[PDB]
């Protein structure tokens, strides 16, 4: 009964997924074009598995119902933007949240203020139109966007997570040093373009 | 020259058009089968026009050699070609992607309803799509050949009979396409029948 | 336990499928780099289903276990090969045995002897070396050879399969038709190369 | 001339080696996951040699213009690059790659124990491959570029600093280039620890 709903959400949000990565694509495709540099390094996506939809639902004591995810669960469709330099990932929020039929929901910027631990990256949930055979969807999707350095980052520290405690604290003097080589690379990558 | 460069920039965006449009399009048979069980779309091919055929098609309606001329007269410079399961399949991928908003009807010849002489079927449409690049928004057409695998089939072989020998195979092409019609009329039948 | 035995067979036969595909991709590609022909209309790959898989051994009697299975089973891996025209069946078929590392291991010509329900394929399994990271397996994968024809009669018939007896005589018919009108374009094709 | 039509035959064969080489290295990949629960690969990237850079090098080096001449001396007409998620990833492929029976050593450079004076860094073999042709065989070398993101982020923008202003940044480069290698060596120090 509810698992349908369930497969429903699995559905639509991949598709939601689909026309989010043809945008961001394309925007990385133009951009190259004129300016020959590729903003986007590579993109992962993603959506949310159902036993870790219900454990966040049940975490926030929520209802466990399709139409209760849909409207609580920003992060079902995901998808990660790993870019080239520091500033692309700021130059890929602009040039989406441009676009008419894209709408901010949620900014969270880890960049400027990032976590204790020192993850690192830029957060933002935006709306989709999905066109469907017999129905329209606007749909959330929350975008991770990032440099290399912090997806390497996040990686190793993703795999830890009783173990948190010893390496956290090198961690976050890696997290450091790769927000400073980068800034490095990006300060020569800036002069040169 | 410059114009070389204009024609390099539509080759570009053209392409981003088929990708909107492929999206647009899987989405709709994924969300078909979801609900109906059923594929309307066997495969997609997609092509942007070379620039030596698009100077061809340009000169042979005696139009400019410019890329703003080939946006505004030629539409067949992206191309994408849905072959579908079973006949029906074709109208309902009309249907489905004309209902959507940013989806304009541009042009339209229905070859299924009307054959060509030698025996060619396929639904023809011209639709347009907005196409969001870094610093700029194009409305762009992109033609839709929207046919079974049997018109496939036979237009495959038709199309490898040209590049003064297509005469001899008229008669056994038109025979092959209406005993195409009738198989697939035929197991259009039975599939409508067991849904 | 014994699943374990399992997933490693789905590992190892998804490897298996992408060098025969890698093969037969590069065999297509050359045919026509030759004499302007593409003898591949498309490809459909598959690993078994475990339930299936178990399912086949229960109904030979055999034990559920993973080394049973690789021995018996010779359709855990499946590649599925749509042409173009009915000769460039038989020249997938040469192309592909002709190499050194290819070992025929049974074939079934439903083409020329067809099911009784008018069912037509070439069935061949074959041997595939698959070097992993620390071991080589040779393993067998059944190769389906089919017109495009074939194809959507197979499709038609497979989706029905106690409903199969209504449609069971005008599928039949349906059948031949199809092998008519694709022997009168091979035989064009034919004339034309 | 005929030669042209010979270079297009080395763009093709040269692009089934690659193909071949692809499927060997993704294989190798998932297994090592499969097994260990850990991808040495991050991502690969595959390429033919432009014909019009094949035919500068052809004449860098004081050769004849001729795809037999190309074939013979330019190992590099297939190339593919081998992005390793840590240091370590880079020998584990290349060892999982040359006890391969099929696979044989041809040329090796290792400018990640002899980084280049500008601090490049990277592993470079070239290796032999079988490719099974509709009615020839071809054993071909591919030049098989094998390194760490850090190498690979650095190779990128020193690349783009050519194409007189590589004097500039030449010490500002071979600083971000040993910092790369001494947060990767720290990264590869955590992540061996945790397996
Ligand atoms: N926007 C995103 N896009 C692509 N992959 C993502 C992603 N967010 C997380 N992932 C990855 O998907 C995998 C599974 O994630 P989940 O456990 O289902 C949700 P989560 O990562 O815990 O986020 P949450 O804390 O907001 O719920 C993780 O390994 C993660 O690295
Ligand atoms: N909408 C479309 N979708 C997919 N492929 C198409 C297509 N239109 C043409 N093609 C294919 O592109 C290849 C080269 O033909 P092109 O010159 O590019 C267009 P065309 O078919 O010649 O239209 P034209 O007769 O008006 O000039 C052919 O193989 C053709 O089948
Ligand atoms: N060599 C093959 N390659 C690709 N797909 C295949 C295939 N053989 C069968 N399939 C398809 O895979 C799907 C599931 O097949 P399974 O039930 O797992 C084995 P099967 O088709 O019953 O063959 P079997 O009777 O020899 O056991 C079917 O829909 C089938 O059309
Ligand atoms: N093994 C390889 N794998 C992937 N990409 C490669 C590669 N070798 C070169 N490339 C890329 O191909 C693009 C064009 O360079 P090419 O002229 O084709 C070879 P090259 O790097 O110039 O070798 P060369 O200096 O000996 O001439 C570059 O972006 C380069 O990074
Ligand atoms: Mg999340
Ligand atoms: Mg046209
Ligand atoms: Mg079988
Ligand atoms: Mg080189």
């Amino acid at each position: 009964d509810t698992l349908l709903g369930f497969v429903e959400l699995d559905h639509i949000y991949s598709s939601a997924l689909k026309e989010i990565s043809t945008k961001l694509s394309i925007l990385d495709d133009n951009f190259n074009h004129i300016y020959k540099h590729n903003p986007i390094h590579h993109m992962e996506r993603r959506v949310k598995e159902m036993r870790s939809l219900i454990e966040k639902l049940n975490r926030k004591g929520l209802q466990i119902s399709a139409e209760t995810a849909k409207e609580h669960i920003l992060d079902i469709a995901g998808i990660r933007v790993v870019c080239n330099y520091l500033d692309d990932i700021y130059l890929i929020e602009e040039m989406l949240l441009k676009q008419e039929d894209v709408q901010l929901i949620k900014r969270k910027d880890y960049i400027q203020h990032p976590k204790e631990n020192g993850y690192r990256s830029l957060h933002i949930v935006v709306s989709i139109p999905v066109f469907l055979a017999e129905r329209v969807e606007v749909l959330p999707v929350e975008i991770q966007i990032r440099t290399i350095g912090m997806d390497m980052w996040a990686s190793l520290e993703h795999k830890i997570r009783a173990e948190t405690e010893k390496y956290r604290d090198l961690l976050k003097e890696c997290a450091t040093e790769i927000t400073e080589v980068e800034d490095k690379l990006q300060q020569i990558h800036s002069e040169i373009t």
